[PDB]
DNA sequence: AAATATTTATTATCGA
DNA sequence: TCGATAATAAATATT
């Protein structure tokens, strides 16, 4: 029972490293951030526009090819081989 | 050849330079250079000194624009005090 | 008209 | 009072 106002950052590459396979997608990341915590929702466009933009500002992140598990849009989204090892941890 | 002015006193003054004083915000760099041309679109370095400059001040409104007016900017004006202050001593050193 | 990602754009924090 | 990192709204491009 306290304010979680730090966890706006870091939900968006955690769900590779947290994970074993490293290339969750937006239905994982959803599904188990809300199996996570029992406050934060789905159902408000705000804060999910806001964790939207938390991906443009640092420039580390860089779009990988995928096939048709899935793909319509286009390649999904990961690190780079350089902001490697600033990630894990 | 970018000014060493005033940037809020540069908006006030584009503000004061017009009629309708209500223009829409991707017109009004242009009118910065009509003054003095410098900056280039691609350099997307000192924008945030301008956004300073845009959101905090005392003197200004913000009031929602029109659906038919949808473009990226709003408008904005000046203040009765800060118009009678800024006519008398706005371009001193 | 509802919800993925390259640019734009208020509140406020730091630093000078 | 002029500039550099973060944390937040509302309107284009993309599927």
């Amino acid at each position: 029972a306290q304010k979680p106002p730090y966890s706006y950052v870091a939900l968006i590459a955690m769900a590779i490293r947290e994970s074993a396979e490293k290339r969750l997608t937006l239905s994982g990341i959803y599904q188990y951030i809300i199996a996570k915590f029992p406050f934060y929702e789905k159902n408000k466009k705000g804060w999910q526009n806001s964790i939207r933009h938390n991906l443009s500002l640092n420039e580390c992140f860089i779009k990988v090819p995928r096939e048709g598990g899935g793909e319509r849009k286009g390649n999904y989204w990961t690190l780079d081989p350089a902001c490697e090892d600033m990630f894990e941890k």
